[PDB]
């Protein structure tokens, strides 16, 4: 089994809007309604100040 298998049905990778994010999800802590998939969470400036929570699959 692959996680970049794994999709998160009606989430929106705010940095590439891949939908829906397929892989290792990462969900802002400080905005609202922001989130990464892993490649943008690599690459993508975002708020030095923000962490962002891993969610693998959904449901975590
Ligand atoms: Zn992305
Ligand atoms: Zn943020």
């Amino acid at each position: 089994s692959d996680q970049e298998a794994k999709i998160h049905p009606g989430v929106t990778c705010d940095g590439c809007q891949m939908f829906p994010i397929n892989g290792s999800r990462f969900k802002c802590r400080n905005c609202d309604d922001f989130d990464f998939c892993e490649t943008c969470f690599k690459t993508k400036k975002h708020n030095t100040r923000h962490t962002f929570g891993r969610i693998n699959e959904p449901g975590q």
